[PDB]
């Protein structure tokens, strides 16, 4: 049904990525008619692991704590019109979690960043993008869709530094069976 991909470094899905640096994602429909277009999808930064919901609360206000601004998010969207113009209802729902609607008659493109390194919980944690897709057409509390990719977040080009060293373009997000489970959002007190 569902189709994303995150357009990275080339290492189920595994990608390194480098903190700060941008990454094309696209949500694609592979059932729907006017008016009955338009879906929301949720793009979260998690951990992989799975573990209970409090450590992973808990791994979250230590990595704000760290930050040098309250303001400080995990996950970015950039503003930019090749996104912008594919995707609407733009919400910052969790430092870890941006909320779109997007058109399924055509192909939404966001471009995002990840802002904390996977050696940073610490003094490498398996962290995962998730994407969750939504009926809007139900206030419904479970997604249509899950998808996750793994991640490794580095930093001065260590994604490509990780690639070369390993040696010596799209990964395809791997669709989740569980509909139940809740992810964990952080939302820090300000």
């Amino acid at each position: 049904t569902f189709q994303y991909t995150l357009e990275a470094t080339k290492s189920g899905p595994m990608t390194y990525l480098n903190k700060g640096q941008f990454y094309a994602i696209t949500l694609s429909e592979t059932c729907f008619r006017h008016p009955i277009s338009k879906v929301r999808s949720v793009v979260m930064v998690v951990f992989s692991e799975d573990k209970n919901r409090d450590e992973q609360l808990k791994y979250w206000k230590y990595w704000h704590s760290r930050q040098h601004t309250a303001k400080q998010r995990v996950l970015d969207i950039a503003d930019y019109k090749e996104s912008f113009n594919t995707i609407g209802n733009i919400e910052e729902i969790a430092y870890n979690a941006v909320s779109f609607t997007w058109d399924v008659n055509e192909e939404a493109k966001i471009f995002i960043t990840v802002n904390c390194l996977s050696t940073d919980f610490s003094s490498g944690l398996p962290l995962m993008i998730q994407i969750d897709t939504y009926s809007y057409n139900n206030r419904s509390n479970k997604p249509i869709h899950r998808a996750y990719c793994q991640i490794k977040v580095f930093c001065d080009k260590g994604a490509e530094r990780k690639i070369r060293d390993e040696e010596r373009d799209i990964t395809y997000f791997k669709t989740m069976p569980d509909l139940h489970s809740q992810p964990v959002l952080f939302i820090p007190d300000v």
